[PDB]
């Protein structure tokens, strides 16, 4: 109560009173309140925020920005503020001392301001000293001080010119200059600072601009707008991305995690999340602080809505009050944005961090530890674990903070409902509870549906695969139309099944979208019809509607989160058990590979004992020997003796039970197995070392790689290893030994590398390198093998068995012993419809509009004697409108099912395209399998997506246009604001959709290489460990993962920037829809304004939903554009049209005609044939033998006539080919396939494409055709449906069945289409024997590649250089060396 004695002696100026600040038409605060509270507000904030900010800043020194003029002017500004504010105290002291009583308020309020501003000046000076450009705290303090000063200024100006007011002329000017200069300070302190003296960017020219940006720029994400503008027009690729800010690269992040883990495990456990609780933990506190405020804003919204509605209901409140209601709400919304989307970012970045952390751990753990203990699968348990666990750590970061936030909201919301609608809203809660099962039930119901259908879908796909193989090697015949007709029939059956599936799914999802409407319907009905005296009002109704809208989301989000937590916990165990698998083996057991550079003995050992594992008996025991320096030693044992075990033991990869071991010098290891990194041969041989000439040529020639270099297409520049050319095993060991010797080591160790090398080459390599004649004779060389030729010439041989060295000595002494070596030599070795859908969508949307309008008309019914006139008709018509909604939604669900039927007719058009590609001239020299295989299947699979794609997009667009029209039909004046907002939205959406597509491709591009490198390192871990060069490989992995991380960062930033820039549109439209409604309160019912303002929030959320889904799914629109682009391969020249139907007079003789042939290869090449004119008379035969594929294919193509034949006529037997039926003659000539192929499908139908032939004659021919082995190969034989062109078992019996088919068609003239060329010898003999025995009554144009049976010809002609030459007398043609004989000679004479 001291304030009453503080403001004045009499206490005639009290505090807050509604009679002066709330109930009047001219609001204004009282004197002492302005004197104390308003000026006390900002100082408390500054004094509270000072110490924490100082403490945080005391750990992040970054620069020494010295003398920028902005700091000087700001400091002078603060000092001159302080001097005047203390001059005020001096003034007041003068008057109070003159004996004038002064209110104690004036000696307390101004004095603290000087101290506060001096502290602010000291803070800005320290800020300059520590060197940070943008200040995120000064802006808020200046802003709040300015707001308080503006309020005081409004009060003072209002009390100034009221009527001859008497004011002291000292405080007015002082306060005016104070406020104005605070304004100038605020506007001046917002631009920037210049730069720190020394910066991190000393060499890199492309850093992230985020490091240096203003506070407003960081809040609004401004730089990425410029990045997107740059990337829009030209493609965004390559190094255009920025570099990391050196807090995200693993080089300085992984070390902290790994050292903390090592400390904890040595202390050892609480899993790695508990470690991050002290490492990554201190980066979550803000992520928890922000969420509470973000939550409180949404619930603060509808309360303001209800207050505004209540104010609108009144008709006597002062008008200005309404403005105070509308200015606040907008501001609140803005703040909500600036705390939500800024939150996600930080959370997201932390998630990104954790990922790279584990990338540094597992690799570093896998490379150096757990030897012989890795018993899990080499693939599927490490790389699979790596990838899956790394990728499953992104969602949990997003969903971790929701676990407490998700239910809280719900509960609070429920309370508000129970506060507003009353306990009958607990029955409304029962209604929402009955809404939450059906949804889940629908979900679960939907679940089972697809899986059954997926099984059905699974069925279809395997069938499709078979069909594709059917056309992989197909060349002729028209069975394709028929079995694809069967395929489309079964596809249509599956499509009726999918019609029922789409029925179910569509009704589920779209009645789910309608579910909020009907749950609001049911809640409203049950509330209004229960008991009496409960009259619906716009306030309660619309608060309930808004709360239902805001509550629908978290309930649906709640599932899939607990499952995510469960799966994360499951995944955690594997990583924990793998990381806690330390059992650190290779600390030290040796005297290290090199400790002294000189000595007499290189390898010594005594009493050594080794075993594979502690659970196994010792495989090696009692090992004791000494090996001198630079000696030739060979260790010998039986197969399975244990030579490799001791060999690895000397490499220090074994378990030493006991024994003293000593080794000197650097070492090089050659295992029997070899692993090759995917790189160039040059780089693979180098393995880090630079080129050394002529030492490079020296080692290449010693390796004798010159033939190997020249046979390879690119010499020593082509890719080696996987993902390309394959090498031979012997060449693999040659490459391994080449890189080993090029390494120029001290000790060389070999595990029978010459196992796959030729003995001649083996001895040459022996005398070139490893043997005494080699240049490396001055080093120590150890090799283990079981060779017999090279043992005599080596220095010393030591033989072991049973885990112990049986004997030692040189070759001469061992041979003289006549013992173990002698027995080794003795017993071994040597001595329309679319318009309907549009109409239905229009009907649905206009019906929803009418329902809302009728709700508006209901809510404003005047109350009479307790009730509102009539309500039965209102409920009846409202339910009728809901039934209309249901009918409309079912109608357009049936419409999208008929859209699936449209997709079915599009698949009919696609199979028309399949029969379109029957011409195959382009198919010959173009890639065939992969393109069509992926093409057809992927298009057909995602073609079922597009009915879902077009539907929801159309729905959302109609929803947003309906929202626009309904906000329009409320106030005709507010129409002046929509076009600019629409234009801004269109530009933003176009830029984002054109930018994000290129960015999201780089992630898929760069995901694979890190996994590939990890697998590559794991496969050859032993060798790289043996080479002692591990820093390079881990550095390479670090660089690769950093490169992959480089492109991932700027994607989530753009995703956040979209929402940040888009929520402002919603905020502005809400604010203007309210403001244009308040001004005309006198002529508006509560219902109209209620609907209009309530629509604003759902307009915002519908716009967000539309942009996000139908832009990432307008990205799916881009995907279907890509689908059409893929399906844009048509317009082929060849075609089968125009026919000749003359009388048939064929075959009896076989007269042949050739004239003016210019036959040749691809158009740009030369003429293989040049105007050949040979009229082969009837009875005279011509054996066209030459090179391979010269003219036989040309004759076959001329006989194929499948292409357009507007011209071309050849006279045969005196009756033209045009005078013979085209299809009749082309399928009448018996074409025996070059590659023997049995037809696909049922064999009986295979041999009866038309089924117009008697089976008895077929069986007679088959009895004459003893060649039916592949017929027996098929299980069901004649009734066996075949696939892949009947290519299952051996090819000779395929030729047998092909001859059986030739005798089945049984035409007097058969053209031997290179069947005898691509066959072996014995089958050739058998087929030629049966050709005589049966076809001695046939006209044979025998074309044979092998002269074993050619001598039975008539007149052979050589087409030397593709030109007809000497005819007849085959022996003479052998004497004149024809071209056919030329290719016969070309095949390896020596």
């Amino acid at each position: 109560m001291a304030l009453r004695g503080f403001c004045s002696a009499d206490g005639s100026d009290p505090l807050w009173d509604w009679n002066v600040t709330w109930n009047t038409s001219n609001p204004d605060f009282t004197k002492c309140f302005q004197n104390t509270v308003l000026v006390w507000v900002p100082c408390f904030y500054l004094w509270a925020c000072f110490p924490f900010y100082f403490l945080y800043l005391s750990r992040h020194d970054r620069g020494y920005i010295q003398m920028t003029p902005l700091n000087k002017t700001k400091t002078a500004l603060g000092f001159l503020l302080w001097i005047v504010c203390w001059a005020d105290l001096f003034y007041s002291f003068w008057e109070r001392s003159r004996g004038i009583f002064l209110a104690p308020v004036f000696l307390v309020s101004p004095t603290l301001l000087g101290i506060t501003m001096l502290l602010a000046t000291f803070l800005i000076q320290l800020e300059r000293r520590k060197g940070v450009q943008s200040s995120g705290i000064m802006l808020t303090f200046w802003l709040v001080a300015l707001v308080c000063a503006l309020a005081i200024l409004r009060s003072k100006i209002m009390t100034a010119l009221k009527e001859d007011a008497q004011v002291d002329l000292f405080r007015d000017i002082t306060f005016y200059v104070y406020f104005s200069l605070l304004l100038i300070q605020l506007v001046l302190s917002c631009f920037s600072d210049r730069s720190p003296l020394f910066s991190e960017t000393i060499h890199d020219p492309n850093p992230c601009p985020e490091s240096s940006a203003s506070f407003l720029s960081r809040i609004t994400f401004w730089w990425i707008t410029g990045l997107i503008v740059r990337g829009y027009r030209q493609p965004l690729e390559g190094s255009d991305l920025w570099s990391l800010n050196k807090e995200d690269t693993s080089e300085q992040v992984v070390p902290v995690l790994v050292k903390n883990w090592k400390k904890e495990c040595a202390k050892t456990n609480p899993s790695l999340f508990k470690v991050l609780y002290k490492t990554f933990g201190p980066y979550f506190l803000m992520s928890f602080f922000f969420k509470a405020i973000h939550d409180l804003m949404m619930f603060s919204g509808p309360q303001i809505l209800k207050l505004l509605i209540k104010f609108v209901n009144d008709t006597k409140a002062p008008d200005w009050q309404g403005y105070f209601y509308t200015v606040l709400l907008f501001v609140t919304a803005c703040l909500q944005t600036l705390v939500l989307h800024q939150y996600f970012h930080i959370c997201f970045v932390s998630g990104m961090r954790i990922k790279t952390a584990v990338i540094g751990a597992v690799y570093r753990k896998a490379l150096v530890i757990t030897n012989s203990a890795r018993k899990s699968s080499t693939v599927g348990e490490i790389v699979n674990l790596m990838s899956v666990d790394a990728q499953r750590f992104m969602d949990l970061a997003t969903y971790i903070n929701m676990i407490w936030s998700a239910p809280l909201q719900v509960i609070l919301a429920l309370y508000l409902l129970w506060l507003n609608l009353g306990p009958s809203v607990l029955a409304g809660v029962a209604v929402m509870v009955l809404m939450v099962p059906v949804n889940a039930v629908m979900a679960m119901k939907t679940k089972t549906y697809q899986v059954a259908h997926m099984k059905s879908k699974d069925n279809r796909i395997k069938l499709m695969n078979e069909i594709l193989n059917g056309i992989k090697v197909l060349k002729l015949y028209a069975w394709e139309l028929a079995f694809k007709d069967k395929v489309l029939a079964i596809r249509q059956e599956e499509l009726k099944v999918l019609k029922k599936s789409a029925y179910l799914s569509a009704v589920g999802t779209f009645t789910w979208v309608c579910t909020p409407f009907l749950v609001a319907l049911c809640t409203f009905a049950v509330y209004v019809t229960i008991d009496e005296n409960n009259i619906l009002d716009a306030q309660t109704a619309f608060v309930s509607l808004a709360l239902f809208n805001i509550l629908r989301f978290p309930l649906n989000i709640l599932p899939m989160v607990i499952s995510s937590i469960v799966q994360a916990s499951v995944s955690l165990k594997r990583l924990r058990i793998f990381l806690s698998h330390e059992e650190l083996e290779p600390d030290s057991i040796e005297r290290r590979p090199v400790k002294d550079g000189g000595g007499t003995n290189s390898i010594t050992v005594r009493n050594a004992t080794f075993t594979w594992a502690r659970s196994d008996p010792p495989t090696l025991n009692g090992i004791t020997f000494s090996i001198p320096e630079g000696a030739l030693v060979a260790v010998v044992g039986q197969v399975g003796c244990g030579k490799s075990s001791l060999l690895s033991a000397l490499l220090a990869e074994m378990d030493k039970v006991e024994g003293h071991v000593a080794i000197k010098g650097s070492v090089a290891y050659v295992p029997q197995q070899a692993w090759i990194q995917n790189d160039s041969l040059r780089e693979n041989i180098l393995f880090g070392c630079q080129l050394e000439e002529p030492y490079y040529r020296s080692v290449i020639q010693a390796c004798a790689l010159l033939p190997d270099l020249e046979i390879l297409p690119s010499g020593d520049r082509t890719e080696i290893g996987e993902k390309g050319v394959n090498l031979s095993g012997g060449q693999k060991q040659r490459v391994s030994l080449a890189r080993a010797v090029y390494s120029n080591a001290d000790i060389y160790l070999f595990d029978d590398p010459l196992s796959a090398v030729d003995a001649h080459v083996g001895k040459h390599i022996f005398e070139n390198v490893i043997g005494p004649k080699g240049m490396l004779k001055n080093k120590t060389r150890i090799l283990v093998t079981h060779s017999m030729s090279y043992l005599p010439q080596v220095d010393v041989i030591i033989v072991m068995s049973g885990g112990k060295i049986s004997e030692m000595g040189s070759y001469q002494e061992l041979l003289a012993r006549d013992g173990a070596f002698a027995e080794f030599l003795r017993t071994y070795a040597s001595t329309f419809i679319s318009f309907l859908s549009i109409f239905l969508f229009m009907c649905n949307h206009v019906s929803a509009l009418a329902s809302n309008y009728w709700l508006s008309l209901w809510t404003d019914d005047p109350i009479v004697n307790g009730t509102q006139e009539h309500t039965k008709v209102r409920l009846s018509v409202y339910g009728a409108l809901g039934i209309s909604q249901g009918i409309a939604v079912f109608g357009y669900s049936m419409a999208v099912s008929i859209g699936g039927i449209l997709a079915s007719r599009c698949l009919h058009v696609d199979l028309l395209h399949s029969i379109l590609r029957s011409p195959m001239s382009f198919f010959e020299r173009t890639p065939s399998g992969n393109l069509v295989n992926r093409f057809s299947k992927e298009l057909d699979t995602v073609d079922s997506m597009i009915p879902e794609v077009i539907k929801m997009f159309m729905g959302s667009l109609f929803n947003v246009i309906g929202a626009c029209i309904v906000i329009l039909l409320a106030t005709p004046i507010a129409a002046i604001i929509i076009p600019p907002l629409g234009l801004i939205y269109f530009f933003v959406q176009r830029f984002y959709v054109a930018s994000s597509r290129q960015l999201k491709r780089l992630e898929s591009v760069s995901r694979s290489p890190v996994y590939s490198h990890f697998n590559e390192t794991l496969l050859g871990v032993s060798v790289i460990r043996a080479f002692e060069e591990q820093e390079r490989f881990i550095h390479q992995s670090d660089l690769k993962v950093d490169e992959n991380q480089k492109a991932y960062y700027p994607s989530i930033v753009a995703n956040r920037w979209l929402a940040v820039r888009l929520e402002c549109v919603g905020n502005c439209i809400v604010l203007f829809a309210a403001l244009f409604a308040v001004i005309s309160r006198h002529s508006l019912s509560a219902g109209l304004v209620g609907l209009s303002v309530s629509y604003s929030l759902q307009v915002t959320t519908y716009l967000n939903w539309l942009v996000r889904m139908s832009s990432e799914m307008e990205t799916n629109i881009v995907a279907v554009e890509r689908l059409k682009e893929y399906s844009e391969t048509e317009k082929e020249a060849p075609w089968q049209i125009q026919e000749t139907a003359p009388p048939s007079s064929w075959p009896q003789v076989g007269r042949v005609e050739f004239r003016n042939y210019c036959l040749r290869y691809r158009e740009d090449l030369d003429f293989v044939l040049r105007h050949i004119n040979v009229t082969i008379n009837g009875g005279e035969k011509v054996g066209i033998v030459g090179r391979t594929g010269a003219g036989k294919s040309s004759l076959t193509l001329g006989l194929f006539r499948i292409n357009e034949s507007a011209e071309g006529e050849i006279i045969i037997d005196g009756i033209n080919i045009a005078k013979i039926g085209l299809h009749d003659l082309r399928f009448k000539i018996t074409i025996i396939p070059q590659d023997p192929v049995l037809f696909s499908g049922s064999l009986r139908m295979n041999l009866d494409p038309f089924s117009q032939y008697s089976d008895e004659e077929v069986w007679t021919s088959l009895e004459l055709a003893h060649l039916k082995d592949f017929v027996s190969a098929l299980p069901d034989k004649l009734d066996h449906e075949c696939a892949e062109g009947g290519e299952n078992l051996s090819v000779g019996q395929r030729q047998l069945v092909c001859l059986a088919r030739a005798l089945l068609r049984k035409t007097k003239i058969l053209v031997l289409d290179e069947a005898t060329a691509a066959v072996d010898l014995e089958t050739d003999d058998l087929i030629q024997s049966t050709i005589r025995t049966q076809f001695e009554d046939c006209t044979v144009l025998t074309i044979a590649h092998r002269l074993n049976t050619i001598m039975d010809y008539t007149r052979v002609i050589v087409l030397d250089k593709g030109e007809i030459q000497e005819y007849g007398a085959p022996s003479d043609l052998l004497q004149q060396r024809g071209l056919f004989y030329s290719m016969a000679k070309d095949a390896g004479l020596v």
